[PDB]
């Protein structure tokens, strides 16, 4: 059986589920998926059941998504309800903090202000902002209503205990827990702000648009961002307290059966979803409202499979709820650095102990795994090629420091290298030629050359432009894995175990099999004239190699400052905004101790943790966003390249922010 065991939490839900089960048998052939209904007492019992392999799937609110991730349940999100419409699906809401234009305070200055909450125990209006403010609340922080009452000067907090904590009901006396109270619910807490009762209103990204039809009125309001700046009310995507998923189907992390759940639901919506008019309706029931799924849903979207709970919920949300659940506060902290290999980890361990606990080391199998650890706070920083920066930025991380090479730089150089003998080659036409790339999605190897190349052919299907090639990171069955030299599983893998990976590897590829290699300006120099002693490079001479220039002409290798494709954003350190300052300070205190003269920018193997050309770590000034650092033309290009290129982390991050 390809049976899916759906978990109900009430008798009404179970009846619907039995009917779901029955009607599915009419539209699904007997090789396809079917439904079993497992009735439980509560969402938590459902969670345990799923984890105990006694059920397979249930649909949850965000807090419960959090519970289900925790050990020993270890469930994850697999399918998402969407709302709104087919065309612009609404999967998340944002919890925001709204304030009056010119009230002149920031998120770190809410102590002593007047607050408006939608209601005690609601998410956007209470659990999130109070969770984020948890550690700014005065001791003792239990009971929590008391500490909140001693934080804001007065408030409207519906359903709070005004008898014991009158400050919480000062702006809505009694704390009316119903619409009889004018300051209740979303519109209510917003009104409390609009009427001048209070200074901040903790609500959803959409409340203000629902209560103020004119842009001119809305310009009177702003949002508090967590970095302690402010933004317009329609920039909530970049200025919110948390991004919250509305309703999420969850399943086991291992043993799923995620594939099957999506097949079941995706066909359920096909035949019984919104506007389908059968007598069985997936998103309603005579037996009651919001059974199994919300009656307001318009369908399901499949959650990208790189996604775990902490990533889906988001850094901010998880911080808020962890604070409420654990209730643990501290009293600038060690920077957790992310290492990708045994050779990187070793350098880091020794860095760790040299700095006296000021640095610590976390490691992961791949760059994307390290990025995901930074995203969710398992780790704090790592240095990255411009192509990963783009990816990290799309995932909400920011660049804090550039690696420097000269003696605030315009960047290293991207060149196209060819063999001198094969003289027919020119930039103006490489169609049908063989190509070597450092890896797909990297600055020099891919984003620049293929960027430019995209503008000339207007599609990113390069395995059909070139004949064959080696471009580590491509789909193994592609023509751009044909020249690669890894064996077995390592073929075309974008790491060391594939010998044509990296700048050097891409040059090796040119030497042995290719017609053009896309590398940086110092790649050929450093792997010729005996400098590289490996058999393949040992006997080579840089005079036998030429660069392709954008005219159509060529030039000797060392004449690169006139024969490059484009300038290249330096590799850069990235982190979370909430650590930009501590990273920015800890590292400048570490490079003025181990920089240029244990050595930080020198390594045992080659280019570990930071590149070895790196003399110093630079300030970025204004250019501390991925788009302000990479620059408009880089991003415009990569945008075009995304159409054909995968990356599973980028698929996950853009599910959350398209
Ligand atoms: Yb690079």
């Amino acid at each position: 059986d390809k049976t899916v065991r759906w978990c109900a939490v009430s008798e009404h839900e179970a009846t619907k589920c039995q009917s779901f089960r029955d009607h599915m048998k009419s539209v699904i052939p007997s090789d396809g998926p079917s439904v079993a209904c497992v009735k439980k007492a509560s969402y938590l019992d459902c969670i345990r059941a799923i984890a105990a392999n006694e059920a397979d799937a249930v649909t949850l609110d965000a807090g419960l998504v959090y519970d289900a991730y925790l050990a020993p349940n270890n469930l994850k999100p697999v399918v998402a309800e969407f709302y709104g419409s087919k065309e612009d699906p609404q999967t998340f809401y944002y919890a925001v903090a709204v304030v009056k234009k010119d009230s002149g305070f920031q998120m770190n200055q809410l102590r002593g202000k007047k607050s408006c909450h939608t209601g005690l125990g609601r998410s956007a209006g209470w659990n999130i902002p109070i969770g984020l403010l948890y550690c700014d609340l005065p001791e003792p922080r239990k009971p929590l209503e008391k500490a909140v009452a001693n934080f804001f000067s007065g408030s409207c907090a519906p359903c709070a205990d005004g008898t014991d904590f009158p400050q919480l009901c000062q702006l809505c006396p009694g704390c009316g827990c119903s619409t009889l109270n004018q300051y209740f619910g979303y519109s209510g807490a917003f009104k409390c702000l609009k009427d001048g009762a209070g200074d901040v209103a903790f609500v959803k990204h959409s409340t203000i648009f629902e209560n103020l039809a004119n842009k001119a009125d809305r310009d009177q309001y702003e949002l508090l961002c967590l970095d302690n700046t402010r933004k317009p009310v329609d920039e909530y995507k970049d200025c919110h307290l948390a991004q919250v998923p509305s309703h999420t189907v969850v399943a086991r992390s291992m043993g799923g059966k995620e594939d099957l759940i999506w097949e079941l639901l995706n066909q359920a919506q096909e035949h019984f979803g919104k506007d389908k008019s059968k007598e069985f309706q997936l998103f309603s029931s005579p037996h009651g409202k919001d059974l199994l799924f919300k009656d307001s849903a318009h369908g399901f979207l499949k959650v990208p499979p790189r996604m775990d709970a902490k990533m889906y919920l988001g850094y901010e949300y998880v911080t808020a709820i962890r604070n409420l659940r654990e209730g643990t506060c501290p009293e600038c902290k060690p920077v957790k650095w992310c290492a990708l290999s045994h050779h990187e980890r070793l350098k880091c361990d020794e860095w760790s102990v040299n700095s006296v606990g000021k640095i610590e080391c976390v490691s992961a199998e791949t760059t994307e795994d390290c990025i995901a650890k930074i995203m969710n706070g398992e780790a704090d920083a790592m240095s990255l090629d411009g192509g990963f920066v783009y990816i990290a930025g799309k995932c909400g991380l920011v660049p804090v420091l550039a690696e420097n090479y000269n003696k605030p730089e315009a960047g290293y150089f991207a060149v196209a290298v060819v063999k001198k003998s094969a003289s027919d080659l020119t930039w103006d036409n490489l169609k049908g030629k063989k190509s070597c790339h450092t890896a797909v999605g990297r600055t020099a190897g891919w984003n620049i050359p293929m960027g430019l190349l995209y503008n000339k052919i207007n599609h990113c299907r390069f395995d059909e432009f070139f004949s064959e090639g080696c471009a580590p990171g491509s789909k193994k069955d592609s023509s751009l894995c044909k020249l690669c030299m890894g064996s077995g599983l390592n073929l075309c893998e974008p790491n060391n175990k594939e010998g044509y990976y990296g700048y050097t590897g891409a040059f090796r590829c040119l030497v042995e099999k290719g017609d053009v290699a896309f590398v940086k300006h110092q790649t050929v120099p450093q792997n010729t004239g005996g400098k590289n002693p490996d058999p393949w490079a040992k006997n080579l001479n840089e005079k036998d190699y030429e660069l392709l220039c954008l005219d159509g002409t060529r030039k000797p290798v060392e004449e690169y400052a006139n024969c490059h494709l484009a300038r290249a954003p330096n590799h850069a350190v990235v982190t979370r905004k909430d650590k930009e300052a501590c990273v920015h300070k800890i590292l400048r205190q570490q490079q003025h101790l181990f920089g240029s003269n244990f050595c930080l920018f020198r390594s045992e193997t080659k280019d570990l943790l930071f590149r070895d050309d790196t003399v110093c770590l630079a300030k970025l000034h204004d250019r501390n966003t991925y788009e302000k650092y990479l620059g408009e033309e880089y991003v415009k290009a990569v945008g075009n390249l995304r159409k054909c290129s995968t990356s599973s982390l980028l698929e996950a991050c853009t599910f959350r922010r398209p």
